[PDB]
């Protein structure tokens, strides 16, 4: 299911944590979501937020994987400037403010807090939108370990990395989101060339962050439908 998950919803727990990032912004703040009923160590999902900081959405994002069986970890990367400022406008202002390879980094150690946390089994996953689904192919290419990853509309690997990518890929692209797409074709001929997993999908008559619901962009058929495949695809790989 891709509905709204409320945050008292009695089968999740949800709290914040900080979680170490030496090559980032240190001490990084983040929401982390379970299941509220594990019995056994459970797989693990690192969902990074668009391009304004961890907005209400993201967090949103981060109950459905934890209703869905997972624990979620989503980071704020807007940690090092006060957190996310309450409106998305101030959000994209300050996160252009952020070092880039230091928040990129403070994804890449959510993926590894995630991979020794003592309720997971070891296994972690990664999900993003936007600047995030960006973030998601990069994690690819850094951890050979990474059980799989799931782009929304977000840039694609560098073509020259492709082939040191281990975890099978769910990329999802909006049909008029013309930026994204246009580094498509590159990608996916690497991906064959280097005869890597993945499934691609395009989904016709939306536009980049058609599954973020606060938005106008959103469309809850494509939203739905990419959701669902994205829970197979954990499934399947966690």
């Amino acid at each position: 299911s891709n509905a709204q998950v409320e945050f008292t919803d009695p089968e999740i727990f949800a709290e914040y944590i900080t979680y170490p990032s030496p090559n980032g912004h240190g001490e990084v703040r983040g929401y982390l979501v379970k299941p509220a009923k594990m019995s056994g160590k459970t797989p693990a999902v690192v969902v990074v937020h668009e391009n304004r900081g961890l907005n209400p959405y993201i967090e949103d994002v981060a109950r459905r994987v934890a209703k869905a069986g997972y624990i979620a970890l989503a980071p704020d990367g807007l940690n090092s400037v006060g957190g996310y400022p309450g409106n998305d406008d101030k959000g994209r202002e300050l996160q252009q403010q952020v070092d880039p390879t230091k928040l990129m980094n403070d994804f890449f150690a959510a993926i590894e807090f995630m991979q020794r946390y003592p309720q997971a089994t070891g296994k972690v996953g990664i999900t993003g939108f936007c600047y995030g689904g960006g973030v998601s192919n990069a994690a690819a290419v850094a951890y050979p370990e990474l059980a799989c990853a799931v782009p929304f509309y977000g840039r694609q690997a560098p073509t020259a990395d492709v082939a040191k990518i281990e975890a099978p890929l769910l990329l999802h692209f909006a049909e008029l989101d013309t930026r994204i797409n246009e580094g498509w074709p590159a990608y996916e001929a690497a991906l064959k060339a280097n005869n890597k997993v993945y499934e691609a999908y395009i989904y016709p008559g939306v536009n980049h962050g058609f599954h973020n619901d606060s938005t106008p962009r959103y469309d809850k058929s494509a939203a739905d439908l990419a959701w669902q495949r994205t829970l197979k695809w954990f499934d399947k790989y966690l």
